[PDB]
């Protein structure tokens, strides 16, 4: 299977080199006759003798137009005659496409700022990370000296861990008692045995956690400081490092240097995405972390380094955990756009789409349209009306259907034929046109896009009815993930629409989508309201929740069945409703806030979740208890009477003190935290004084963070909580969030 592909120059002339694993043996293959190019529409076909002559310079080298043909294209729906302007070297293209444009018989350039081997990939058909070949791959980690006043790898590399199948262990140059460390003399010493590591390993990829910004940098300044050729690649080299915007990117030529860094930072949406954080949200299981205060002292001091070590060896083992976890899917992710992992997981949904359009586009002689001009950019800031939100009938409901639409956005683009290549096309005999916007759009042909995304859906159907069929499991895993990424990309096509950067950007598409959305799921509303009778609760954007308040559980899943029927034969094209789930109970409070519980008594909550750590026990404890009430029982009067009671317990001090403690921890350095935070209030006496805050807040005057004392120090006898705090502060806000539909406002308990 193909891996990457890049170029090197050889007399002047690029040569692609393809980085390949067949049978278990990593191959090169090298191609010479690729020719860079660029496409120019012409005023005049005469004209072409003129531009031939063109010339430019590099340094000192003369840049000229190797030969040209002339081909037909497609561009905007309608054939064009554009012609292919050969070069010598890519680096060429930047140097004259300038000179071309500003020729005055020359319309304009296409196609001129495409990546030589990405360039390569689409034109020879190639698709990288296809087949069963197994990659072996190998997680890697550091541990760092860190002083305050220092520049940056000022300090030497304290340990270097890595994991794999086969374990993980740790290379030091100090003596540690583990099982797992490897001890060796000096920092080189230490540096040279990992690349021997490497390199008897051989993998395939390398998987770090921030390695584009922190590993790679910190290891080359250290080898440049110690003298070691750090030869990392399997061709001898040493990890090429790139400009992505404000931040940087590490390749390492013959493997794949996959950083879990940004993968999981478009993956799921957390408040900070420490390796702890991280590994925690995604496993469940807790992660402790070692700051560079403790391995400094624990280093100068040889006292504590098995505490040390162990963290430097779970840093590669989830690392290795992680990598294992998101590989497979960004793998299927890099086959399905037909570009490296390397750049697939580097991009963000927007290059992707770019990619994967671009591929077609060359499949199907689509002349690509050219990236946005600095003027051009500016003028797209522009912002539309997006999806409809209904204010839901608050308060508790009964047997509730939720009814949802299959891919609303991609079903309304294929059936609308939503393309800017037959948007407002003047010549047609049929058009659609959409509501409120009023955009035109021509149906005599199918788009491009819409024609893509046709070709999309109907893709997963074949890979879904395979699923089924198929006995081997970890087969069955690779097409789940082909299967779930063609779902992301047809519904990333929407947003591309409205990115500002996009080749086919389209604002008219966009906001199209949004007001036929708008419009399906208000009809499908009115339409099971007016013939079937329904009620329906709350909606947003292709969704929403009915029922028949006087009503059987049976006679509302009965006539949901029934509407379901009537409307997927009204609805036009793609367009098509489904019978998401059932739900026992439902309590809806406002906007973007409400929760349900099927029949097996599973609750999904979707608003104020409060499921953090920086919230007393309390407060968690009585919202788990009102909820509990509310979607298990249907008791809405006892919900009440519970924060009654808690209010009552707190006034009374009946209330032990383990369920106040607040825990936080101190991840700055003091003088950083100016947020005045109670934690880093108790945190600041402590430090006043010669030597996880855990803190509980008591009765007195001024902020909270001044009368906030550590738990350790707390005494019932001595001293009171803050009864009025956990009452005002902790347990009301977090149950008056899910009470207040029913009117019952904080003083009403
Ligand atoms: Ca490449
Ligand atoms: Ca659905
Ligand atoms: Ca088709
Ligand atoms: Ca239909």
């Amino acid at each position: 299977m193909i891996l990457d592909t890049d170029y090197i120059t050889e007399d002047g002339k690029p040569v692609i080199r393809i980085f390949k694993k067949e049978n278990g043996e990593f191959k090169i293959d090298y191609d010479r006759n690729f020719e860079p190019y660029i496409y120019a529409l012409l005023k005049d076909d005469s004209a072409i003798e003129d531009v031939k002559k063109i010339t430019a310079e590099r340094h000192g080298t003369t840049v000229r137009v190797v030969r040209a043909e002339k081909v037909k294209k497609k561009f905007l729906g309608r054939p064009i005659e554009v012609w292919k302007l050969y070069f010598t070297h890519p680096q060429d293209q930047p140097a004259i496409r300038d000179k071309i444009k500003e020729h005055p018989a020359v319309v304009d350039i296409y196609e001129y700022d495409i990546p030589f081997a990405k360039r390569y990939l689409i034109d020879k058909g190639l698709i990288p990370m296809e087949g069963d070949e197994e990659l072996k791959m190998l997680a890697f980690a550091i541990a760092t000296l860190y002083h305050e006043g220092e520049e940056f790898a000022e300090g030497p590399i304290l340990m270097i861990s890595y994991a794999d199948e086969e374990g993980a262990r740790v290379i030091t140059w100090k003596n540690i008692d583990l099982p797992y460390v490897d001890v060796v003399s000096t920092e080189k010493e230490m540096i040279k045995r990992f690349l021997k590591v490497v390199k008897e390993k051989d993998p395939d990829v390398l998987i770090t956690y921030n390695g584009d910004n922190f590993d790679f940098a910190y290891l080359k300044k250290r080898s440049e400081k110690l003298g070691v050729k750090f030869i990392l690649g399997r061709e001898g080299s040493e990890p090429k490092i790139q400009r992505m915007g404000d931040r940087f990117a590490v390749e390492v030529k013959g493997r794949i240097h996959f950083d879990l860094y940004p993968v999981i930072r478009r993956t799921i949406n957390l408040p900070t995405y420490t390796l702890e954080a991280v590994y925690e949200a995604i496993f469940g299981q807790p992660k402790e972390k070692v700051y560079a205060e403790e391995i400094a002292q624990a280093w100068e001091t040889g006292e504590g380094l098995e505490r040390v070590a162990r963290y430097s060896m779970e840093d590669a083992k989830v690392t290795y955990e992680l990598g294992k976890e998101f590989f497979p899917m960004e793998a299927q992710l890099s086959r399905l756009v037909g570009q490296s992992l390397w750049d697939v997981s580097r991009s963000s949904t927007g290059n992707l789409v770019e990619w994967f359009l671009l591929r077609k586009a060359y499949e199907r002689n689509e002349l690509a349209p050219n990236k946005p001009d600095e003027r051009e950019l500016a003028r797209r800031r522009e912002s539309y009306a997006g999806g409809y939100v209904k204010e839901p009938e608050r308060g508790l409901w009964e047997n509730i259907v939720y009814l949802d639409f299959r891919s609303l956005y991609p079903s309304i683009i294929i059936t609308h034929n939503v393309s800017p290549d037959t948007l407002n096309r003047e010549g047609c005999e049929e058009y659609d046109v959409a509501p409120q916007v009023g955009h035109k759009f021509c149906k005599d042909f199918p788009g491009f896009i819409p024609s893509l995304l046709g070709d999309l859906l109907e893709e997963r159907q074949k890979v879904k009815k395979k699923m089924k069929a198929t006995i081997d499991p970890i087969e069955k895993k690779l097409l789940d993930y082909r299967q779930r990424l063609i779902k992301i990309l047809a519904n990333s096509f929407y947003g591309y629409y409205g990115y500002a950067k996009a080749r086919w950007y389209c604002k008219e598409c966009a906001e199209s989508v949004t007001a036929w959305g708008r419009q399906y799921i208000e009809t499908t509303i009115r339409e099971i309201e007016e013939k079937f009778g329904f009620k329906v609760l709350y909606a947003d954007t292709d969704g929403f929740f009915a029922t028949i308040p006087g009503a059987d559980a049976e006679t509302v899943k009965k006539k949901a069945k029934e509407f379901l029927d009537y409307i997927n034969a009204k609805l036009p094209g793609l367009l098509e409703l489904e019978y998401e789930g059932f739900y026992k109970r439902g309590f809806f409070a406002t906007k973007k806030k409400y929760a349900v519980i099927d029949e097996e008594d599973k609750i999904t909550t979707r608003g104020l979740k409060m499921v953090r750590r920086d919230w007393s026990e309390i407060a968690k404890e009585t919202q788990a208890r009102v909820l509990e009430a509310i979607l298990k029982h249907g008791d809405v009067e006892e919900a009440v009477r519970i924060v009654k009671e808690v209010t009552e317990k707190l006034s009374k001090y009946e209330v032990p003190p383990e369920q106040l403690v607040i825990y936080q921890p101190i991840t700055k350095q003091l003088h950083d935290y100016r947020a005045r935070g109670p934690h880093v209030s108790v945190a600041k006496r402590l430090a006043a004084r010669g030597i996880v805050i855990s803190y509980i807040v008591p009765k007195g005057s001024g902020r909270i963070g001044d009368r906030a004392i550590p738990f350790d120090e707390f005494d019932p006898a001595k001293h009171k909580y803050d009864a009025g705090y956990y009452i005002e502060n902790q347990v009301l806000p977090a149950v008056e969030r899910i009470l207040r539909a029913f009117g019952y406002r904080k003083e009403d308990l």
